[PDB]
């Protein structure tokens, strides 16, 4: 399903993370027991880890 970022997430921890601005709608495919979710931009141009807690239903 699709989810929208509720908070900015610069994603500076690693290159495997997906930077988001508040307002960005993305696909989420998996939510992990680490507290991280795997997201993908709607145009398929990038994917990466985002904090599950930042993402609200869209």
């Amino acid at each position: 399903p699709m989810f929208e970022a509720a908070y900015d997430f610069p994603g500076s921890g690693s290159p495997s993370e997906l930077p988001l601005k508040k307002g960005d709608v993305i696909y989420i495919t998996r939510e992990e027991p680490s507290g991280w979710s795997l997201g993908k931009l709607l145009d398929g141009s990038k994917e990466g880890w985002v904090p599950t807690a930042y993402m609200k239903p869209h």
